[PDB]
């Protein structure tokens, strides 16, 4: 129950709605086809898609969608998530639901991640099924893969 703004910006995937309060960013919307939080949002994603060299360089955006909100498995799973899978690399789900706690809970690591308010920041394209497998995307398969050969990583395709 929060009052937000909303910005807009153009990406190679298309025009991206960022929402959010002043306590932080809500959500990350994909079309396509002023506040501290939204103003370091804006800068950070570009700094992604033009300037990755120094990515780890622009700092994240507090976050305040609900699920960042009470505990939850939910969001162990996101907060860990974007905390060590770095740009270029991936990871299992079986794995990441071993990293969040819970090495049998691989289910519900799908199940927490189709819920993630904020693709590429909490990045989600990057947990994939298996070695040779790249899994599904929430986004859309082509847009993972696109992400990944974005990052160099021998399982993208563009
Ligand atoms: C990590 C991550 C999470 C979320 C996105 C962005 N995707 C969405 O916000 C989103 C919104 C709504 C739908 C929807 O169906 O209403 C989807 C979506 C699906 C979501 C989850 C899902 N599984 C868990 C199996 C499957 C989905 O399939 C969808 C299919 C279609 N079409 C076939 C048109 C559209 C939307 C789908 C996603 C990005 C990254
Ligand atoms: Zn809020």
């Amino acid at each position: 129950d929060c009052e937000m703004k909303r910005t807009t910006l153009d990406s190679p995937l298309g025009k991206l709605e960022l929402s959010g309060c002043e306590q932080g960013l809500h959500e990350i919307i994909f079309l396509g086809k002023g506040p501290e939080p939204l103003m370091q949002a804006t800068a950070w994603l570009n700094a992604y898609f033009h300037q990755p060299e120094a990515i780890e360089e622009f700092p994240v955006p507090a976050l305040h969608h609900p699920v960042f909100q009470q505990e939850s498995f939910t969001r162990q799973v996101l907060w860990k998530l974007l905390k060590v899978v770095k740009f270029g690399e991936v990871i299992s789900y079986s794995h990441l639901a071993a990293l969040a706690g819970n090495p049998a809970a691989t289910a519900a690591v799908k199940t927490a991640l189709s819920g993630n308010p904020v693709p590429i920041l909490i990045p989600c394209h990057r947990v994939v099924q298996g070695d040779l497998d790249v899994g599904g995307y929430e986004g859309g398969l082509a847009v993972k893969e696109w992400l990944l050969a974005h990052e160099g990583h021998r399982l993208g395709k563009r």
